[PDB]
């Protein structure tokens, strides 16, 4: 291959970072790092306060973007998501929150960490004390904008006007706009809500989004009533959005962009129509949910960044339908289309339960079911090639594929899918404004050591050497290499025998060739990817090392506490990461 400059590494089970010959890794920043001058040191005992956590790097770092600093090649800003927390390590008691301060501490872990990084002797390092350093967390004051701002469904007793919301949490992955802003995506936000009424009767929209009275083992609602559906049911509507942040303005108020719809947002991939309007491809990460596309009303003003202030408030939301494909067992190919989610179109009207467009966006999942969107195997990250504009989407797995309502077909070709696949599409005429596209399965993950000669063995670009499961994250570099990050079963046993710990692989989109590049430590997932502008440093996140108690990464102190970290990968020779030596 022209693009793959390293040899595929073996799978690993060690509590370390494994890389190819000639590569090195360094910890850029870890959960708990104070961001400001004289800030509170990380306390490995768990006794750190919620107020200190609000000024420290958040937990479980996930999607991230790097922004070049105008006029200074040795500076950059990074906006890094903090998705959730690990109660076994957050609290001294190691269990569920026991107080309002414990709840505040968990909310402080989540959100976004904006940091400055500087280079000295080729090595990028965190700059504690930079004026750009900032935490945006679960209790931060945010604004709501777009078509659902101010709607009755967005009003609560604490916010009677439906335009001011506390926090962004469950921040999964990201987007980077061409107007210098950062998009952060609220994914499993519903897990945080419960009810003080164990017999609460949830309405169809609440049930579709998966809320329950017990919460999904988060248990904030007994201490903070904002999360108690018996008292503040509309608070559920004020989360599950894409949030826009300006990393260069530390006093700016982040904005929830309701025009992009409400669902369990994984990431937000940017592209542009041939007539210059912004496009945002978005996955809803839940078994049997959909893939969405937002197209702005107005043209992007590339040379006047602030003229795009509210470009994401006006536009059109679509959802995908994919056909059955050609039935190819290895490389199925087909067509699909984008179906508009607008009140008064495609059967979305009062006869199907939608009074206005705000309700269509707040309950986008329901409107998408009305129009006949294709139920997918858990869409996670979406990326757009900078070389040819083709779009790539992980479909991480779907243990329920084949049950009633989720038939096997087209881009979801296997029942009880434990491995996942990567879906690709090419917008017609290579114009992102097109309502139709051609699709193919770029890779169908599998285990040819266990299941050779069967669908569970994967596609022919999968071998026992490079095999992996549950692709989640994706990233392109400027050369056109496609980086694949995994969040799968790390047991290295049964269906996952020989896959080892979670990992990162590199692929050539034009040939389908995939090589394993990095293996992460015990209990982690590999998530978050960004490159330095010169492409000589690849930044990648190690999330929840030791989720089940088997790691001390990265400090490796005796009976130590593992910490999610952002790693800086470089070549010892100083060349471009992934390229030939
Ligand atoms: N109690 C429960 N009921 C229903 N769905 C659940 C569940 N616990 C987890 N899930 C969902 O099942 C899927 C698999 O769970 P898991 O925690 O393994 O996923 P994950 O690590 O992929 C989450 P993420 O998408 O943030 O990376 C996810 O989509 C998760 O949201
Ligand atoms: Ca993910
Ligand atoms: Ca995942
Ligand atoms: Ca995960
Ligand atoms: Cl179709
Ligand atoms: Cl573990
Ligand atoms: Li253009």
């Amino acid at each position: 291959s022209r693009l793959l400059g390293f040899d595929s590494i073996p799978a690993a089970t060690t509590d370390t970072i494994s890389l190819p010959k000639g590569y090195k890794s360094s910890v850029l920043i870890s959960w708990g790092q104070p961001l400001h001058k004289n800030g509170p040191a990380f306390d490995p005992s768990g006794n750190g306060t919620a107020a200190a956590q609000e000024v420290q790097f958040g937990d479980n770092n996930d999607g991230m973007s790097l922004f070049e600093f105008p006029g200074e090649k040795n500076r950059a800003l990074m906006a890094i998501n903090n998705e959730y927390t690990n109660y076994r390590y957050l609290y001294p008691h190691g269990g569920m929150p026991q107080s309002a301060e414990d709840v505040r501490k968990a909310l402080a872990c989540e959100g976004v960490s904006v940091i400055e990084v500087q280079r000295k002797n080729g090595q990028w390092q965190f700059v504690q004390g930079s004026r750009y350093n900032r935490r945006i967390h679960g209790n931060s004051p945010l604004r709501i904008s777009g078509p659902a701002a101010g709607h009755e469904l967005m009003k609560t007793s604490a916010d009677k006007h439906g335009k001011k919301v506390l926090g962004t949490f469950q921040n999964c992955a990201n987007g980077k706009t061409p107007w210098g802003t950062y998009l952060t995506c609220e994914e499993n936000f519903t897990d945080c809500f419960g009810s003080s009424n164990a017999q609460q009767q949830f309405d169809p929209a609440q049930k579709r989004y998966g809320v329950s009275a017990a919460s999904r083992e988060i248990n904030w609602h007994p201490f903070d009533p904002r999360f108690d559906m018996a008292k503040n049911p509309n608070e559920l509507n004020r989360h599950g959005w894409v949030v826009e942040i300006d990393p260069f303005d530390p006093q700016s108020t982040p904005v929830k962009r309701t025009a992009l719809g409400r669902f369990k947002h994984e990431n937000a991939a940017l592209a542009e129509t041939d007539d210059g309007r912004a496009v945002v491809y978005m996955g809803d990460d839940e078994r049997g949910e959909f893939i969405y596309k937002f197209v702005s009303r107005d043209k992007i003003n590339h040379r006047n960044a602030k003229a795009n202030r509210d470009i994401l408030d006006h536009g059109t939301l679509y959802v995908a339908r994919f056909d059955a494909g050609d039935g190819n067992p290895d490389h199925p190919k087909g067509q699909g289309q984008w179906i508009e989610l607008t009140h008064g179109k495609n059967g979305i009207d009062a006869s199907s339960g939608f009074a206005d467009q705000a309700e269509v966006l707040i309950h986008a999942r329901l409107a998408a079911s009305v129009v006949g969107a294709t139920r997918m195997d858990r869409p996670e990250w979406i990326v757009v090639s900078p070389k040819d504009g083709q779009v790539y989407c992980t479909l991480t797995n779907n243990a329920k594929r084949g049950e009633d309502g989720q038939p096997v077909g087209g881009p979801n070709p296997r029942e009880k899918n434990v491995y996942g696949q990567i879906l690709r599409w090419r917008t017609d005429r290579d114009d992102h404004a097109s309502k139709t596209f051609a699709w193919d399965l770029f890779v169908v993950a599998g285990n040819p050591s266990v299941h050779a000669g069967t669908p569970k063995g994967g596609s022919s670009n999968i071998t026992p050497q490079n095999m992996f499961n549950s692709p989640d994250g994706l990233g392109f570099d400027k050369a056109g290499r496609l980086w694949i990050l995994t969040d799968g079963d790390s047991s290295n046993a049964g269906d996952f025998a020989g896959m080892g710990n979670n990992q990162m692989l590199c692929a050539d989109p034009a040939t389908g060739e995939i090589r394993r590049f990095m293996v992460g430590p015990i209990g982690c997932e590999v998530t978050g990817i960004s490159f330095s502008p010169d492409q000589k440093t690849l930044f990648v996140g190690i999330q929840h090392p030791g989720e089940n108690g088997g790691s001390t990464f990265p400090e490796h102190l005796p009976n130590g506490k593992p910490r999610s970290s952002v790693m800086a990968i470089t070549r010892e020779d100083g060349g471009i990461v992934g390229a030939h030596h």
